[PDB]
């Protein structure tokens, strides 16, 4: 008898950051939202305000980051911060930015996991919708791949392939089956990670402005330069689960079934949506008014 609920946000939550890409500073507030409202950024600097709704149709450019648009106005690095929405469940939330993109705060998930943790969470009065995966949806460029496979719950499956001495042995693929695994534990503090000799090209064309070993792991060709290292053996992949989580919250709801990647990034993480979206027989909307019933579990808000 007790459903799975929508949830939103308790209490208005602020924080301050610099965007990784750009370097500008930037005032980020996430507000309560009504049932059906999804994720929705707005840039309160424009005159009028425009609101992006946090969704596949409107993703612009996947070129390092996910890049929302609408018109000429962008919303920049929405990964991480959709990331610990979907990890913690909200479904509906205003997403007030005073700047072109999200901060990029210590290059992971965790202070957004914290910071809505700490506003808390508000069950409203409206069945969570989910997306459950009925047929395989693949893409693939290159030796790229992203597929969707049905299963009874929520997984990720990702591997990354670089050829490097740090980038060695099993830490190139990791799973993780959200039924048994914490996304707060295991997966919202692997940072973002770039490599010196990438970063030096971006510096010489006044891109990646805001990144730094404070937001970022920087590795060279040989070492992690970060001085206090790793926060889990395989944090790279695991950054890529967490960027794959929060570019797949852009379908608006949850999904039931399991997410493979292959070397895949923003842009083909968006194409597998697209496809997916476009291929209807493949997925259905589904609810659950008895959680004893659900392959997804959450936390208690
Ligand atoms: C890991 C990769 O998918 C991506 N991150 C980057 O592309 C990236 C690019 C540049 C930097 C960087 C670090 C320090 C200084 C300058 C740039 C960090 C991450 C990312 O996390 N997207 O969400
Ligand atoms: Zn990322």
């Amino acid at each position: 008898n007790a459903m799975i609920k929508q949830r939103t946000l308790k209490n208005i939550i602020r924080a301050t950051g610099v965007g990784l890409h750009s370097g500008e500073k930037v005032y980020l507030t996430l507000k309560p939202a009504p049932v059906d409202t999804g994720i929705v950024f707005s840039r309160t600097d424009l005159d009028p305000v425009v609101e992006i709704p946090a969704r596949a149709e409107n993703v612009g450019e996947t070129t390092m980051s996910t890049t929302l648009v609408k018109g000429d106005v962008k919303v920049d690095t929405v990964e991480h911060l959709l990331s610990a929405m979907a990890g913690l469940g909200i479904d509906n939330a205003y997403v007030e930015l005073s700047a072109s993109e999200v901060p990029i705060m210590d290059g992971s998930a965790g202070p957004f996991v914290f910071l809505i943790q700490s506003a808390g969470l508000q069950e409203q009065e409206a069945a969570k919708k989910f997306i459950r995966i009925k047929r395989e949806v693949s893409v693939e460029e290159g030796d790229k791949r992203a597929v969707f496979v049905p299963f009874d719950g929520f997984k990720v499956s990702f591997e990354i392939d670089f050829d490097h001495p740090v980038f060695r042995g099993r830490t190139q693929q990791a799973s993780v089956d959200f039924s048994s695994t914490s996304f707060v534990k295991e997966v919202s503090r692997a940072r973002t990670f770039g490599f010196m000799r990438d970063i030096e090209y971006l510096r010489s064309q006044n891109l990646a402005l805001g990144g730094s070993v404070e937001n970022a792991i920087v590795v060279d060709e040989n070492r992690v330069l970060n001085e206090d290292g790793l926060r889990y053996e395989d944090e790279f992949v695991k950054h890529k689960i967490l960027d794959a989580i929060g570019d797949l919250y852009l379908l608006g709801n949850s999904l039931i079934g399991e997410f493979r990647g292959f070397k895949s990034g923003h842009a083909l993480n968006n194409q597998l949506l697209r496809t997916l979206i476009a291929d209807k027989d493949a997925w259905e909307v589904v609810t659950f008014e008895d959680a004893r019933t659900a392959p997804i579990s959450y936390m208690r808000p």
